[PDB]
């Protein structure tokens, strides 16, 4: 009769075991490449996957497997697999279904480097993805074709910050037999379990706000475990030559597709992520409700700060009366809809850049989900790769600039944002 | 006037940063980098300037390490990766899309063996395997899709040293870069880019981070290949960098600079500062770590060869070795520190010497300080068929040694004491 | 004009300046020894103090310096010294202040290895610690001699969690011209900055809830600067023949003290701390505020509920009704005393090992102000060195239950302490 | 059957971890450790049972690096701690109280010297300085309060060689323990306890992790000696552990024991896990780094003792080096990698080299694999007055190098260079 805990217990326990050997209390950083087989045949089970164990730290590490548990437990997923990235996540999941010949229907609102990833890289390995407006449900259903894999689209547009309406996205996915995969970087688990909204397939850069200290690049997929690989998924659903005729469905049940996902993606591009940034993604997945509560806090108080601000045109943030996205928020992401938005101010690019430039406690980086308040402009930056049509169709402008809202105390950050709006 | 090797392991790529001036190279565990201004943010982003934006695409200490082992091997650059099979991915995806062949050594570690035919496959990228021991072999596979060859240097397990130079000639003729995985000499053993090698990955995991911690890839652009037709997302407009030209920007650095600005940007299989610390911290020793392994391979290989209950021993430096003209001509310091044996009584020999040694770790990895062994078949290569395990050199009977910087005396003492346990 | 930042904002980037080589946002662990000195002169110029910059890890280290920086700030001090442990960190708080044949007045209810340090080892260094029950102010007062170079007290006696009048005590301490020095691991800056309550030093065990993660073993040394030195630090005020003449008051004005604990202290006996160590507490600081509330939000709930258990005999939290610290904590923690509590079953030491044994979420180890729950009985563990008197007066009690209430989900926190009560 | 230097360098202490297998030693970066019950904490804290309490007592990591170097070292035990100084601290406090003497050489690192005559001074323990070329000097300074005798195995920086076993002598007369402090050999290339060393202290900042990275200390106890009446302490119940008397409950660990559970705890100058984990990958190549660090400082010292614009060059193995015959009876395979010389010109001279070397860094450390350079008179000894200078061998023309393992042939055109632009 094991016991249901909370989100914020298992934030902190979920995964970790008290190693047998130091009873360490803290998850040790298991910095090692490799695992002793205690014999031959022990050797011969764990690649031969007849006994689970740690063989090598690209396909697995006791680190990174608490992260890993950690998060689908937060999740609710059956497992998840870290990665070195966000966008190995992401590449991951969609590699994991998706081969050349095949498409990915996505939001056109993604991150600037999903987009380029989607839009260049996997195009080059034969995956097209078809890039839909989100806004329009209708827009996924004509995009997808007999050769989609999956339906891809963050949680809240980086930085668009436009919440798809998951489960009628999710209802067209698996209407079509294909999985919804959620980049829920923006939300958290603390905000948003895609999982619970028809998510098949949650992806996040944990360099965001799951790590919440901007030291650590690192991604993990989480796989709901709710989807029934069917004939569209082969891979999944038949035998794998590289692992004698494994069918991950059989072998691995609900966890097929993850359980792929690390046997075949992991193991063999070894988009790995380090022990040493599972264990600090760890630190912050410890405070994950914590810090994601004061960032949604504040970035609603930042947010209704910069739309009532006379030298600001608009801010993008779901929360704020009268945002497309509101009732998206209320419904999907009632404690907030993260802590990410944009704001134009009066005096478009040039006003934009003069704040970017005279904001002293925001960081003027290249990250979002810092604990730290942070600034930049996506059209120049994080979106640059992306031509005018795709920044428009991502929800980028010209004299938009993104807050990331970090955990400071809310007063200076407004005194921040305040004291640079009036340069 | 070039520093030494031993003078590079330790400082190339290593400044002194204006900030704090540490001796170490401080571990930028950060994921992001304050642009000074907007302007600045964009000329970074629009590649006018070179900076640090983003640990997943760069990372000063990262850039250590990738500097360092660029500087080792003669490269102009290199991208470190999460892993070895990251970099051979990055490699081979920097310039094979769907629908491209590439030409590879049979002769491979079971994981690049398996990314080759299975992962790249799913991608529409064709390996097509070739018998490294016959020149012709790379000739024949190649077509106008090929877009590289690929070997080991020496084969992870097979030990074979392909013929780099005459390879090289085969993909330069056919205007394609030959791609040498350094994993198991390091370029202290063999600067592949000094015998053709256009292209050059570690498994920095192994012998270049010596110390089992970390996993680890690089991939070292020589900057000799002249980016071709064959290359189009080499030298033509990169539409999600805005039409630039990788060579027109990059010049030499195109195929590195693309590397690190699509597939390490995009896919995103980078290093941890941290590894890449540790990573640094192995490179730092590795002319000795690797003297010391190559002494030791030859002593322990020498004992094993000499041994009543080994039925052979596969290592290219030991007399009669087939590839001991290649040890000669490419390895002269020592084939690498990873060798096979077989012993008498074949595989279940094996198991009994893997069970018996008290030493050497039984795990899956080489190119540890620590005396590692495996047998192949049945870990490092088990995702092969028979038939793919056969082409890699995979034995039942063998048993791969990766030979550490143990005291010799106690390595083969431990191999004795395993060996002397198994009946004639 | 500089900006008066909230604590929020100071926990997360008080001290920390974007290094000018890799403008990295996250504080680099410069795990170094050694530093490049630009010319002989410069070297000279740093060892000679003529010029501040980075010489030697065991003496500064700059990514020590952001955390000492940052909790300098949070307590409001002029500077802090980072050490290995908080165990250093008060063996330098004294011993920077305190030699063979000085006293030392201290709370009897301190940390077992505080006491031991105290009763044992400085013992054996010739400074006398006199320890007093804080309960009585008479005692600072009866107890300070001519030899007395300090009173330390715990903020919360460890785990006694009485709270000391600081303002009373201190007022004793200034009048006879030593400086009082708080250990204020158990609430942090967050909960109480004993420099605005009087205290010339703070040290911390940043061990516990500073780094908040169970990870780090640290200390620190804060400096008020508040506190002038007089005849009785003649090491402060006199030339050190260690610095050619150097006199810490001239040459550092109001950081002497912390001054001479690095070049005396820190550099001389080295319980340096890891600039690792310093990186992964500085993580922990970054959400100190609000772990910090978590947990005193977790310890009011969880005390409160043990306080109305009929399996419960006593709990002992200032902020619990009738508690003798309770207005002490009202004047002194009002944000709540700390998360760390005792409680006393019924069935004394026999239901506190079977409490102990059936906790299953609550961690039974040696630390407190982990992000997780810790448990522990003082009497055989963390006070196990004190006689049954020191014990006695530590606070210590055979039947009592330390608990260190982490920010684990209160319901679980409660399900857990529950279910080990009723068995 | 014991396992040779190079083995027990990279496996000594390190056990595979029953939970995970780890290959590496994990960084066991935790304060503590769960207890499966309040018997097994209460035994725990009782020293009834061995495990794991809380890392500033002892950590899992750390106790690989601790057993490791206990195992070089040839010691019971060793405890690591934040530093050197830390390491010498407690190697003193551990068995001086208030009112107590130490005899130490003079020829110590600043540092240690600065402890040794002002911190532990304040801590009523007299260190009395003597000079340590002459064994009389350390009888003639022991008196009843003497605890100790203290030597550096090469002293910082004046490189003078004790004689180790004449002084060991001297200190067991007396009953005494010799603490050696072996920071600038290792046990590689000294092992004090061979020759009459009861206790052993590193830094691990400097050689034994070697690579700069982490400060960190050690004290190794040989276990050899008899703790007697002159240390109570020792040989009497300890009123903090209930009457514990560390000869009875620890028999030849007592020392070390005792400072872990008396010192480490209580002043808590204890060493982090990363670091242990850092020193430890130092640990691991600590034969292959020392031994080329000794081949470099040889051909270094060898160049500057014949180079024109030199003064002079102190380092035990040249020709005619007052230690000479101590560094082939003490430390035959080379007295250390540190050594010093006087440029002609003097301290200005010195400046211009110390300015004028590009591949030597000019930082205070020794025993980094990366060459080091300083002005010891300005720098490491700057604290000490000149007459402690002097006594501790610091000269002002004098410039220390900390020979790292670059190739030698950068060192010498580095120093060369540098040497070949001070004017006759
Ligand atoms: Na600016
Ligand atoms: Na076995
Ligand atoms: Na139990
Ligand atoms: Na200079």
């Amino acid at each position: 009769e094991e016991r249901k805990y909370g989100f914020d217990t298992l934030q902190l326990h979920a995964g970790q075991f008290v190693d047998r050997e130091t009873k360490s209390r803290a998850v040790p950083i298991y910095q090692t490449t490799s695992y002793i087989f205690e014999t031959p045949e022990e050797a011969a089970d764990l690649f031969a996957l007849k006994k689970a164990g740690n063989i090598y730290t690209r396909i697995g590490n006791p680190t990174t497997d608490v992260l890993e548990k950690r998060i689908a437990a937060l999740d609710g997923g059956v497992g998840a697999v870290a990665t070195s990235s966000g966008q190995a996540a992401i590449t991951y999941a969609i590699l994991n279904i998706a081969r050349s010949g095949d498409e990915v229907v996505a939001a056109s609102t993604l991150y600037g480097g999903t987009y380029t990833l989607f839009a260049h890289t996997l195009r080059k390995l034969g995956i097209t993805v078809k890039f839909v407006n989100p806004d329009y449900l209708e827009e996924f259903e004509k995009a997808i074709t007999d050769k989609t894999k999956a339906i891809f689209v963050e949680t809240l547009g980086n930085p668009n910050i436009n919440i798809p309406d998951f489960e009628a996205i999710a209802e067209i996915a698996h209407k079509h037999g294909i999985p919804f995969i959620v980049d829920n970087t923006f939300a958290t688990p603390y905000l948003f379990r895609p999982i619970e909204h028809g998510a098949d397939i949650v992806v996040y850069s944990m360099t965001k706000f799951l790590g919440g200290h901007g030291t650590s690049i690192a991604g993990i997929v989480v796989d709901s475990g709710k989807f029934e690989w069917n004939e569209k998924f082969p891979d999944l659903i038949q035998p794998d030559p590289s692992y004698h005729g494994l069918i991950y469905t059989k072998e691995f049940g609900n966890a097929a597709y993850i359980a792929k996902l690390r046997l075949t993606l992991l193991r063999d591009i070894g988009a790995c992520l380090s022990p040493f940034n599972s264990f600090l993604v760890l630190l912050g997945v410890e405070t994950l409700s914590l810090r994601m509560q004061k960032h949604v806090d504040n970035a609603m108080k930042l947010a209704k700060f910069l739309n009532d601000h006379p030298k600001v045109e608009w801010v993008n943030y779901p929360a704020l009366e009268g945002n497309k996205y509101y009732e998206l928020y209320k419904k999907y992401l009632p404690k907030g809809p993260g802590a990410i938005f944009t704001f134009g101010p009066k005096g478009g690019y040039d006003a934009a850049k003069k704040i970017i430039n005279n904001v002293k406690l925001f960081s003027h980086l290249a990250n979002v989900g810092d604990a730290k308040s942070l600034i930049i402009h996506p059209a120049s930056t994080t979106h640059q790769q992306l031509t005018e049509e795709e920044q428009r169709a991502a929800g980028v402008l010209p004299e938009m600039i993104r807050l990331s809202v970090g955990i400071e105390d809310i007063e200076d950050l407004i005194y921040d944002i305040e004291s640079a709006l009036n340069k």
